[PDB]
């Protein structure tokens, strides 16, 4: 599965790194990535793994990348080549009216407006927990609570959950039903009725507004609708469903940091900073608008370059000690949430999901670990995650509240 070298790829600069499947998996998906970080590794390496592709290593040339749309465009963000969401794939200045339009659902004030909702939502999912002693976190909690707070934010019913939950999951797991691209159709085949009903009787809800927006001083047709909608939906389950997981994986394996987050709940905030930075998730790419020269190597017209979020803030020349977690960093540098034109939308919302999720969860179960003996399996991709992450307490140790 390596694709012959192009003749314009010079052969040091050949390290056949794997984002669907790297070597040292079995160490955590942080530190599989991290390789890419040895000293004996350049800061722009070409791999002959998934159709062939540059990789940015460090944190400096990431964020210049994401800079520089001109030169990198957003047309072919996922690497392999072989997905009609908006905005992801707009470049500058078609993408800005839609951003636009996406931020007036998720944005800073809608996120103040829904925080108390965001909060009851995950008491009532860990209440409900909390006297099993056990859970499947990554299925009771981490994919149940956003894809409620979605259900909120869209104004859905609450009987549409498994039908929408199981939609999602063919474009991250498939059941062999169906192709991906008839995954995406039943979602908009989903999306399409509410968008064309709340047009006429607009609610104060997600659809609604997406739906009565205006774009190129006209109404937005129904396929930009439905492809903004969906991605509204899809980019706040996978991201924050294995996001979750690795915060949760790391607390339930570190009873200092609990004990820490428990006897000083105000460092709450910069605690999820700090995961933020070290179970970072997210590797997306570019494809390079023309020829160009970067940091002293030539790239062509149409090659991909993966700029992985998740590689900047490991990157030891932005953070000390990168492996380390310490909630009291003076500088938590990152890109998280990626960087440029592109900076998730859901960045305000997302924050307050973690904040919410640490602070109930440790008041009502602050004593929890890994199920005794679970080996927790990673896996690698676009959205690294967590397969699962079984979880035991003793319900004496717990409060309601
Ligand atoms: C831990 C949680 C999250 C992480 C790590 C994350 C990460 C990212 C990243 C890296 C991008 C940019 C991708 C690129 O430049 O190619 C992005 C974009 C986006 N995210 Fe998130 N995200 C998270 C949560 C959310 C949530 C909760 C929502 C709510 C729906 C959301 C909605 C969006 C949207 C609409 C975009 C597209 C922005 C654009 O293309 O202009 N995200 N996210
Ligand atoms: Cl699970």
């Amino acid at each position: 599965n390596l694709a012959p070298l192009p003749p314009h790829v010079p052969e040091h600069l050949v390290f056949d790194f794997d984002m669907y499947n790297p070597s040292n998996l079995s160490a955590g998906v942080q530190e599989a990535w991290a390789v890419l970080q040895e000293s004996n590794v350049p800061d722009l390496v070409w791999t002959r793994c998934n159709g062939g592709h540059w990789i940015a290593t460090r944190g400096q040339l990431i964020r210049e990348a994401y800079e520089d749309y001109r030169h990198f465009s957003s047309e072919c963000p996922f690497i392999p080549r072989e997905y009609d969401f908006i905005p992801t794939s707009m470049d500058p200045p078609e993408q800005r009216q839609f951003r636009a339009l996406a931020n007036q659902v998720v944005g800073m004030p809608v996120v103040d407006k829904l925080e108390n909702r965001i909060q009851e939502l995950a008491c009532s999912l860990i209440e409900s927990l909390r006297p099993q002693g056990q859970c499947n976190f990554t299925e009771d909690y981490a994919e149940p609570f956003p894809i409620r707070i979605f259900m909120l934010l869209a104004g859905l019913p609450e009987e549409d959950i498994p039908h929408l939950k199981y939609l999602t999951d063919q474009m991250t797991r498939p059941d062999g039903s169906m192709t991906f691209a008839e995954a995406k159709e039943a979602l908009y085949d989903y999306l399409i009725p509410i968008i064309e009903q709340r047009r006429q009787k607009p609610g104060t809800d997600a659809i609604s507004i997406v739906a009565n927006g205006q774009v190129n001083g006209r109404p937005i047709t129904s396929d930009e609708a439905k492809r903004m909608c969906g991605l509204l939906l899809v980019g706040g389950l996978d991201t924050v469903v294995n996001f979750l997981s690795f915060s949760m994986e790391f607390l339930a394996k570190s009873p200092e940091h609990r004990q820490e987050l428990i006897e000083r709940p105000e460092r709450i905030p910069a605690a999820c900073e700090e995961l933020l930075r070290r179970f970072s998730l997210v590797a997306d790419g570019r494809i390079l608008t023309s020829d160009y020269e970067f940091h002293g190597v030539q790239l062509k017209k149409g090659d991909q370059i993966l700029l992985p979020q998740m590689l900047s803030g490991l990157d030891e020349r932005e953070n000390a000690a990168p492996m380390h977690v310490d909630f009291s960093r003076q500088k938590v540098s990152h890109t998280t949430f990626g960087h440029g034109s592109h900076l998730c939308l859901g960045q305000h919302l997302a924050r307050r999901e973690i904040i919410v999720t640490l602070k109930e969860w440790l008041t009502r179960i602050p004593d929890f670990s890994i199920a005794p003996g679970a080996q927790i399996q990673h896996k690698s991709g676009i959205v690294s995650g967590v397969q699962a992450l079984p979880l035991v307490w003793d319900p004496a140790t717990t409060k309601a509240v």
